């Protein structure tokens, strides 16, 4: 009568399942913060066009012509996507959303390649003038661990 | 779409398996040498017997009065309980029974207190004279750890 054999198929598929755990938790917080690269990406295009039609970046999402408020820029796991001087910035969501990147955030900012922009994706920064973005981190940026490694500029990259 | 929470569930039954594990890999054991104890102490009228009716200890199964071959005291754990001086000795089997109890062993053997004999049980001794028995530990004998504490006496004890 074998309960033995039973507690041992239990035991070896739940450590086997402890240690597939972290991967799989790290690997849904990349799909999560794709996400936010994604809905943030979208928003270049209006950008790009603002700042090549005037030579000033768009102030806010209302100049660049996107939707007025940043909460309407939202997905699955973003709540909120927000052009503040040419730099839009994808905040995430702190539900649905993996805990160590829960309400954090990415940038995406363009640097004038006269003629043209050059578009950077990292942590987030803030825009200083026409040229520079200073970092913004605060504490609420998206670690480096879950950036792939197209995102993951400095803030004096050219 | 949810494969983390029944990986979290799996985790902790799994887990909690590999602790329980252990506690009844020793229950089992104790409770196959509970049997070869049982086996041995049924030999036990016929050898009080045979000693009380004559002075001397029963040489074999089949002085003391009992099946001739060993092999046919038998149980589930047990491959054979055999009488060699009055001293009984129960053989653990190799098949349906844990590791480090297979194949091993214990006794029991008595002493005259005149008028009667008095029995011990503990890990397996011979007979040296009509009164002492003598340690016969050959690497062969059940480990303390699985012996209840009434089986636990010495070759010396009285
Ligand atoms: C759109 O982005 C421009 C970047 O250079 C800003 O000037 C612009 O603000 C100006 O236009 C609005 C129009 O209502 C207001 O008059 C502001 O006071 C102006 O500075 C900005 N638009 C918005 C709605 O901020
Ligand atoms: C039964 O136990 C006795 C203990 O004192 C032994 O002597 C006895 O052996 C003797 O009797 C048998 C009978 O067949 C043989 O003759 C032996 O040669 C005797 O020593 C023992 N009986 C057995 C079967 O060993
Ligand atoms: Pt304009
Ligand atoms: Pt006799």
């Amino acid at each position: 009568f074998t309960l033995i054999e039973l507690m041992i198929v239990i035991a070896i598929v739940g450590i086997l399942a402890a240690v597939a755990l972290p991967a799989y938790q790290d690997y849904t917080a990349r799909a999560q913060v794709s996400e936010a690269i994604l809905l943030a990406e979208g928003q270049k295009s209006a950008v790009t066009e603002y700042y090549l039609n005037h030579g000033k970046w768009p102030e806010n999402n209302t100049s660049a012509g996107v939707a007025s408020p940043p909460s309407d820029i939202k997905g699955k796991y973003v709540k909120e996507v927000e052009v503040k001087n040419g730099v839009v910035t994808a905040t995430m969501l702190s539900s649905g959303v993996n805990n160590e990147i829960k309400g954090k955030k990415l940038s995406l900012w363009a640097r004038r390649e006269n003629g043209s922009v050059k578009w950077f994706c990292g942590q987030p920064v803030t825009r200083t003038d026409d040229d520079t973005v200073a970092d913004a981190k605060d504490g609420k940026e998206i670690d480096t661990k879950h950036l792939p490694s197209t995102c993951r500029d400095n803030f004096d990259a050219k």
